[PDB]
């Protein structure tokens, strides 16, 4: 039982040596320099996130270039993620550029674009034409990231609602609008996003963090916008509102991965329901074996302070215990005073949660919900992890070209490193969002075809020795194909390190 | 499995209507008026904490009187908790009220009272006379809830240490000092603590939150200080340092309950380990059925903001999921701008986490760890909870005079309210730290002896009806003694509301 | 796990003192005398079975009278069961009273009653008019308790099948016929059965063992034949063929109990499938809490030998481990040389299987399959049994007039005696087919109404002391109603024996 | 749960097509001809047992030769088991060949050979010279598989005891004597046993069934008697008395397997305890993965009848459900009228019980009891079985030379056949006592070394196809070493049948 496991925990015991969870950092003026990025990497950043809400292509090019230089200097494979702006709903402009509201104020909000630039206390524009279908009398409209709240009192015509203002607030031009609990018929990709994705495909980004994903169809439209050139780039769908949460099954099926985008999600649904959504989404991703990232405000106060709050420490530990592959930092590294320290704390907190995790409970829980019969690669991979628990293996080793087999092994949550020997650099970079995985690159152009796996396996066992994952006489669990089977691994071996 | 429970969670289901978990609020300037307290109570405060780190007896008397007046106006039983100063270590004053420190700043710290009021960038006072025995050269002194370090360069003399400042801090009056990994030899009950405890007995406080408890011995010292007239007052031991966590088992056995005092704890041990201690301590308390409070920085940002961070919501929810009876607010209500709102958020987060909790997992885990044979009253109480699950009872009803039986039912974590009819007002107030329990006072001196229990059961069933727990025809599980057993409950009944 | 429980079993430990399972004995020339029956009773017979296949009413009257005299002498309550002949299918007569068949012999079997008395090698009668609808070409007809086998080769006309003889056998007049796997449209009650049931109702039998029950409707026709005078007599349906097994759910719902009539069942379905049927039927009865009897050849060789075969010992142990309330003896006591010894062995074997049973596994398994919400009497009863495991109670005590509450408690398979204080003698007799139950009679006509239960409870606790179930200072779990609830028990108490 | 598994059982589903459990048959007059043995093999015999209690070397030579000739004709590998006389105690002869005893009959028993041939109602011979040291006055002497008792009245002299006959028996030549609770001091290897064991080594028998094993020491004495040339012969220890059961753990550790010898056991300890010993012993063997045979009176009545009793069918089925690898026939095939039919029933009952077995319950129970870390080959074998469940494999295929790896896979109780390709004919024969294993011989001397395993795997896959275990496109789980590991299997593969 979780309870019996808890009572036997010890704060004094040494912790795990090898961090399993992974850390995504948002780059910004605190962290964009090659020097900054090197330290971020030494501190534990696995994936660098470019937030295309802010900054020009020129700005993000510097990030891309600096990340590549920083990683090349340290001999690391660091993923690069493009996080789209996404479509949005905004108010119009106001006269004199602002208006102040008070509780009780009645205000008409209109979908008539005539009113776009002449917002007053009495009447202002919202640029979502379907508005008077999507929110009914009694429903709420949230303005400015939830900070001001309107109750719809009535529909005046097919383009205008009379609303009641709930709280004091000062609006400036073009504030964000959220419609909590309303379906929202905005396109998966805005015009700006197309140019942003085109840029990402051209610069060879490893993954898109796709904003405001509400339906599987929208994931497909993002895949389509990436076209043939970008067919290999991961799509990590950001779950940001109620529809996202409702359609999670079919969104998970269409995506390569998920981000629990708690910031927007906590505006769209009550803040307290975000923990329910988080637990549900992470677990559902664990069940199908797709990477999931927990995001937003995890270590917020470290934007300004050199130590985190108690709440913050528990937030990170709990996202790890919930089952998340990755945890993420935004402002904390984009613009905070302590980018290095914050990543270091997050690394330490991860390691503690990892050591306090019951080894085999995830493995069993996950395995028990799989449909039987399994595909044989998945039987090979789960049973490899089982056999890793049985011999207390110190590492596993898998040959994966696309990353599929590595993600399949990580799905079953071994308690040791998963060394992945791959033939694609992009795969080394993409496996950064997968718990436990450590990539080594095998250069076929330079060392040859390796039909019988022996060179890739040697390379992996040498890496295991060098990185101090295991030593001479330790058992490693090795997964690849036999001499004739092609396209997936059908073989597991137990090998003593020579 | 936890995983299978998670994938079935929904954000679209209604939540529980009756909050099981309980909220402790610290009273200060924001919240001391009769009016402010009434609103805290309405917002969901169950226990008012007096922090005797600060304030005179007279100040706390005003708190005690105003709590009683507010509780009487609303007809509530609200516990009053005295939280001791304990073996605290603080700085003196500074000229002007701050000084500011740069890294590499070399500073003299002195135990010499002479410098108490007159501290500067160069020399200042610390109120622990044995300082230069406690920490030697190369040791570290933590300052102001851990936000600034000093390394000790040398012992100047028996009164003065020369110290290297390690980082960047602006330092206000009388701030907290911690000395992790140092033999600090201060009493659990200082002379000042002894007066405060006597004042609490005199004033009839319901519970002591005993600071820095390190040993079962220290708990007993707090018991002795309370004397004869004070023997029914709960002692809740605050676990705040390394040694508290080491000795947790015998500390629990001596105490009436525990507070995981995450503030000092997260300075005294590495901050990332607090999450492991929390889990471990809460579960150990759940196992012996003793109340446990999770404290400190839970909704910290709401000290200044109208909304909590995503980390803070999850921190609260996870304290509840961990098994904590109570969650605590400190600065958030003592001195924040939004005391009522912060209590309201906490109450809503509690209810969400309570609704995401698997019905019976706690029941079974707790039961499976109990030594067999049980005492009869424990067999009756655990079986009563089982039968509540089986009939889907909307409430339970227990007669308890000392509170023991109410705590015993609560130990088995039913999913419905536990209505406790008690013959002591103090029991009503002390049961505010126990998950699920709602108290009704039966005045035996005024209404008679009730040997056959029909008066008290009627009172509790009518309360069930009035407070909208159950209605006519609903089953209620009713626990007390039969007509001849005295001293504990030997009987369970299932009863339909008339 | 069953496996871990097994490896820790010990043959050397003392066994349970109080036999939980119950023994049904068939009376016959070995055992009909008052003296014989007294010894049978001392040996462990709980229910005496009269097989109305053989003997006249006069014969069975002697059994009834002798059983009553024998029981009255020993002060026991012994159930009396009437086991119907049931409808049957038979061949006609043969010329010269017999015919011999050989493998390969072709024989017409006809439904034309003209051929009733003139059976030959070539052609003989079977008295089931629907025969040529019920068994198709390729199907089998079993003759003489399965000993000879015919394959239907073809239908000649609507009353005649050509059949192939499978094995050597000699037929005499009017042998039994079975149609394996065929629906069989015979009435629930034959004419002879009506007169037999009428007799049973008049003589006050406690239960019918109803033969050849195929459908719930047939159980209802047996209840109807018992009329108003016999509305209180248990109907234990004998499951004897494939239809019985197929319709078991709805047959269990209609009956008071089940007999796995392995003898006929092993003729109708392959002998090896009888173990599957047995395990399934017993478990299904356990799940709904209805008594189930395992029957036939359990200790067969003891008909002639003074010790049982190894197979036989395991058969009895395994019926107990499967979950059967009762095991039964036929020939072994009706006509065998060692009626006393055989019942003694069966008692000893039961006790060993009981002691080797894992206490709480049945309890948990049974409780886990109940629909929630439960009726409150069933919550009271399961939780009483739970609380009996928790305090290691040595007995339970329940007030039951119809026997319902006692059967409800036994359903949850406590490891101790269940003392039932009843106001009906017939209930004492009927509870003999219920595991663990020991009945005491409370005479209301002579000691008064006992509205507050105290006299019945005293009587029960006195019985517990006298029979050496428990002594002074032991906990007994007591189940009845409180002072106002009528018709079921809503209360459980734990009481120390004074 | 077992209960929930049972209620889902059906008698209408098809049964397993490949029998997992294995049948040992004792050879005698009924069954010694080459023809009779061919039919036993066709009917399902896997191991022929020679009972050296009776018969000369020459008689057993005929058995050995005829088994080989019959097995060769059919192309089967059939094990040959030598079952020792051991420390047996028998009566002498009687004039005429019976005498008959009445209760109260006072009789002299004598160790004096003089009376060997000439026994009467009054005096007869017992071949244990230390008799009058072993049992003293008031002790009991059991005679002829326990069917008749004598109490010892006095020691006449060192050669003669006066005995009270307790019951009614007709006594044939050279019948078995048991002395429960007596210090009987006879060697595990008599002079006669030593010759028999040497003859078995000379003749190349596959296994010894060692009678009356009492200690691990005795097992080692049987090992030493087998000498150098005999070291690969299995020793299966027969547990037959009180002390065997006491010492079961260290007896198992010394042996290659165990027989629960229920015949002598059920006389040496009370007969009702045998069912507890059986369960306990079989499970302990399953836990260390050593073969266990359940023996004696399993289908006893079929010695004379064409059909078994209901008890005997359930006895067989429950031996299988208990975990037994093998079930044994004694008199049923040595001397019965229906040897072929009795083997056929047993085979059908085995398959039913196998089909009623829960797939994975045994796998998990066995796995959960193994010390971690496992040796690599055990992690490979248990994980191979797990992956068989997960892909619903129709067969497994393992390379085994000694049989160790085949027994290791079998220990984890897969639900499909385990095809074992072995390089030793003796391994083929010895694996007949292991559940599920089907052997194929690869003649390395004739077909070459097969370092890369492709020859043996091809041989086993073609066997899978020929024997109708799997077909083209079916997955098979294949266990052996990779290209460089020697001594055990370190590799698992999933392979589709070509
Ligand atoms: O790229 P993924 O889909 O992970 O497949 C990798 C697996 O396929 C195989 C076989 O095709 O690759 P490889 O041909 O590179 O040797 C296995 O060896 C390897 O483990
Ligand atoms: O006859 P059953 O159906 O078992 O009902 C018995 C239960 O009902 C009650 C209440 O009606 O009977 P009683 O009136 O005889 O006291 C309970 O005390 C008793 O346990
Ligand atoms: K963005
Ligand atoms: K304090
Ligand atoms: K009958
Ligand atoms: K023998
Ligand atoms: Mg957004
Ligand atoms: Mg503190
Ligand atoms: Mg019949
Ligand atoms: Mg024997």
């Amino acid at each position: 039982s979780q309870l019996e496991h808890n009572i036997g925990l010890s704060i004094f015991e040494p912790v795990a040596k090898h961090r399993a969870n992974r850390i995504v950092c948002t780059i910004g003026p605190s962290t964009q320099s090659v020097e900054a990025l090197k330290n971020l990497m030494k501190s534990g950043m696995s994936v660098a996130r470019m937030n295309f809400s802010h900054g020009s292509h020129e700005y993000h090019q510097t990030t891309i270039n600096n990340v590549r230089a920083a990683a090349a200097e340290l001999g690391l494979h660091i993923g690069i993620a493009l996080d789209t702006k996404g479509p949005e709903i905004r108010t119009g402009l106001f006269k004199d550029g602002e208006v102040s509201f008070a509780p009780g104020d009645i205000v008409c909000v209109t979908t008539d674009p005539a009113y776009e630039k002449v917002g007053t206390k009495e009447k202002f524009y919202i640029d979502y034409p379907q508005l008077t279908n999507a929110v009914r009398p009694g429903g709420s409209i949230y303005v400015d990231d939830g900070v001001m709240t309107l109750r719809v009192v009535s529909k005046e015509d097919d383009r205008t609602l009379k609303c009641h203002v709930n709280n004091h607030h000062r609006l400036t031009d073009r504030r964000g609008i959220n419609l909590p609990g309303c379906e929202v018929d905005l396109p998966a990709v805005s015009e700006k996003d197309r140019k942003d994705l085109e840029f990402g495909v051209a610069q060879g980004v490893d993954m898109i963090f796709a904003s405001f994903i509400r339906t599987a169809e929208q994931v497909r439209e993002v895949r389509a916008a990436l076209g043939e050139k970008g067919k290999d780039i991961l799509i990590i769908s950001k779950i940001e509102n109620h529809q996202g949460v409702q359609n999670i099954d079919s969104i998970i099926e269409a995506s390569n991965g998920i981000m629990v985008a708690r910031g927007d999600l906590g505006v769209e649904i009550p803040a307290e329901k975000v923990c329910v959504a988080q637990m549900c989404i992470i677990s559902k991703c664990n069940v199908v074996g797709k990477p999931v990232i927990c995001a937003t405000q995890m270590l917020e106060s470290m934007t300004s302070n050199p130590r985190p709050t108690r709440a913050e420490v528990s937030d990170v530990a709990n996202a790890v215990l919930n089952g998340a592959d990755c945890v993420m930092l935004s402002g904390e590294t984009a613009k905070g005073k302590y980018p290095n320290e914050v990543v270091q704390y997050m690394a330490r907190i991860c390691v503690e949660a990892q050591s306090a995790t019951h080894d085999t409970v995830m493995f069993n829980s996950i395995k028990n919900l799989q449909k039987i019969p399994m595909c044989p690669e998945e039987a090979v991979c789960s049973s490899a992890v089982a056999s890793a628990f049985e011999v207390q293996a110190k590492a596993m080793l898998v040959l994966s070209n696309t990353g599929r087999s590595a993600r399949l092994i990580s799905k079953y949550r071994p308690n040791c490193p998963i060394i992945c020997v791959t033939t694609r650099l992009q795969t080394c970079r993409q496996l950064n969002v997968t718990r436990s995985v450590v990539s080594v690159f095998y250069d076929a152009a330079k060392s040859g075809e390796d039909k019988d796996k022996e060179k890739r396996v040697k390379l992996g066992l040498d890496f295991a020795k060098k990185e101090k994952y295991a030593s001479t006489g330790d058992v490693v669990v090795v997964v690849h194909a036999d001499h004739s089977v092609k396209g997936y691994p059908n073989q597991t071996r137990l090998i003593y390190l020579p």
